[PDB]
This record gives structure tokens, sequence and C-alpha cells, in this order.
């Protein structure tokens, strides 16, 4: 206290085996805000919203829906990825020629700055343009609340361990909704919405980042 939210542990072995999440000096959380329809040149490589975070839902090579994300005084955000760029809080790598399946900016853990300091997981992380890019191939749709949501290329999966049956892996979307697993990992296909489950991380939750599995432990 410095309030500790919890701990991420890399199963099977800054780049460390263990990452403590602490309440930040200043809130860095973000929340969805204004939605923009933007025209993009064929050569577009990055989109950025001046002074803000954003998620880009690519509709075609000509147009992208850009959801602006503004300051959230009530949360802290932590990012996990294979990238060593400054937006990544916790660097994770895969557990002659080597390949990685882990995304540069893989996920966000977002923690309430006030009691009970609930932690929640979201697929994807914001890059150095403070942007998350969902390309034409990525699954994207409008949810029952009318907001745009999407899956990353490979997905972020979570299992809360376990009347009756043992824990099941679910896919988490970019906006933190819960879906059943796709038919195959990386399938160009979205699973079934699980309305009765949430992206709240419970003690002992496993997070599959496609190349590494993390364990969340509440403080």
């Amino acid at each position: 206290e410095p309030v500790k939210y919890g701990e991420l542990v890399v199963l099977g072995y800054r780049r460390k085996s263990r990452f403590a999440l602490y309440k930040r000096p200043k809130a860095n959380g973000v929340k969805p805000s204004t939605v923009h329809m933007i025209s993009t040149p064929q050569a577009s490589k990055a989109i950025s919203c001046k002074g803000q975070h954003s998620i880009s839902y690519t509709l075609s090579r000509n147009q992208t829906v850009v959801v602006e994300y503004t300051h959230d005084k009530d949360t802290d955000m932590f990012q996990v990825g294979r990238s060593t760029e400054s937006p990544i809080d916790f660097v994770v790598t895969d557990t002659q020629i080597t390949q990685s399946t882990i995304s540069r900016f893989a996920c966000r853990i977002v923690c309430d700055r006030n009691e009970p300091y609930t932690a929640r997981i979201f697929a994807a992380g914001f890059d150095s343009s403070k942007n998350i890019f969902l390309g034409e191939k990525a699954a994207k749709w409008k949810n029952p609340d009318g907001h745009m949501d999407g899956l990353t290329t490979n997905g972020v999966l979570v299992m809360h361990p376990r009347e009756s049956q043992p824990g099941v892996w679910r896919e988490i979307s970019v906006c933190g909704d819960v879906y059943t697993l796709r038919e195959t990992r990386s399938a160009q296909q979205r699973g079934k919405m699980v309305e009765s489950e949430t992206n709240v991380l419970q003690d002992g939750s496993l997070i599959d980042l496609c190349g590494a599995t993390l364990l969340w432990r509440t403080a």
C-alpha cells in the first residue's frame, strides 16, 4: 500500500518470470469515446488521434472506423506483449530459425484504482501511436449494445479454473466481451457470445497469449 492489484506469472519460465501490478501515481486508464469514420489513403501505415488513444476498425482499404479512447481517472492500465517498446509494461516471449506467435502488443489488464480494485482483461494493446489496429481480416461486428467490437488475429484466451465441469477456455474481445473458442486457433471466424461470463480476472485465472500462458493472482 502502494496498493498492489495482483501479480502475473509466466508459466514454464522488463522481461521476467513474474510481474507485480501496483496502483500508479497517476491514473493512466482509458475508456471508449467519440467514434469517427475516416478516409484512408492506399498507403496508410498508422492512424493516430492527437493526444488520445484509439482503436481502428478497418472496413476496407478506403475507410476505417476510429473509436477514440479518452482518459479514465478511475482505472490503471498495464500492457503485456512481445514488444520492448515503451507501451509494454511486461515483456513476454514464447515459452537455427525461431518463430514467435505472440503479438507485439498482446493484451491489457485494467485495474480499478478504488476498492475492491477489480482487474479485467482486454485483447490487444495500444502501440506507440497509442492505437490498436484491427485489419480487414480481423473479425469485427456490432454488439447488442450497438458498439463496434473485434477479435485480434490470433486471440487472447482466458480460463477461470473450476457443479459441474472443469474450466473452459474462452476468447476475450478487444472491448472485453467473452466468446466461445473459434473452431480453430486463428480461424477467420468469431465464436458465440457468452453473455453470462465476464472479463473480470479471478484469482487463478489463466491467460493464453498464443505462445505463452500467464497466471493471474489477486493480491
